[PDB]
């Protein structure tokens, strides 16, 4: 390790060093070691769009697909926030916990909604993601979609019959938060279901 706390395996991932990764893993290098922010080589691979090391890390049994950063972030959440649909999907197929949440209670679906990542919202829903999940502030993915103006994802959530009546800690509906933020397209949209 060094100054960022990264291991040779972390570096292999950040700089798409495929051969280096295998060699390290074959010598029993720990694939779940945390850097200064708690990221494991898998987080690194996801964060750098390093397809080679990524796949290698997934094929590696010992790898913890639900590894958590110091704020609770998982590779899946990371994948949904960065708009990396291939990785998101491979993680899901390799059985990552679709319903896991970070330190705020946000699942990957919550984040897909916030950043209007329609594609991940569908794959996640297709694979068990709880559509009405509330984070620690009692916000549901749809509430987030409404708040951020994520019309396209909001529609997916609504087409999946997501509950429009679940309010946040301030007892506000997706429709309310979308109104106080001038996302009129969403208000209309909400009134359509």
């Amino acid at each position: 390790t060094d100054r960022t706390g990264e291991t040779a395996l972390h570096l292999a991932a950040r700089y798409s060093r495929s051969d280096a990764a295998k060699r390290l893993l074959e010598a029993s290098a720990d694939a779940n070691i945390q850097d200064n922010m708690g990221r494991t080589p898998l987080h690194a691979a996801v964060s750098a769009d390093a397809q080679g090391v990524f796949q290698i890390l997934l094929r590696n049994r010992a790898t913890d697909l639900d590894a958590r950063m110091h704020d609770g972030t998982t590779p899946l959440i990371l994948a949904a926030r960065l708009a990396l649909e291939g990785m998101l999907e491979d993680l899901i197929n390799s059985h990552a916990d679709v319903n896991a949440v970070d330190d705020l209670g946000k699942s990957a679906l919550h984040w897909a909604a916030a950043v209007n990542n329609v594609d991940a919202a569908v794959v996640l829903l297709k694979n068990g993601a709880n559509k009405d999940m509330q984070n620690n502030k009692e916000e549901t993915p749809l509430f987030l979609a409404a708040r951020e103006g994520s019309y396209e994802t909001a529609k997916v959530l609504l087409d999946h019959f997501a509950n429009r009546d679940i309010t946040d800690h301030m007892d506000r509906l997706p429709r309310d938060i979308a109104q106080e933020r001038m996302h009129h397209d969403i208000v209309r949209l909400l009134d359509e279901y």
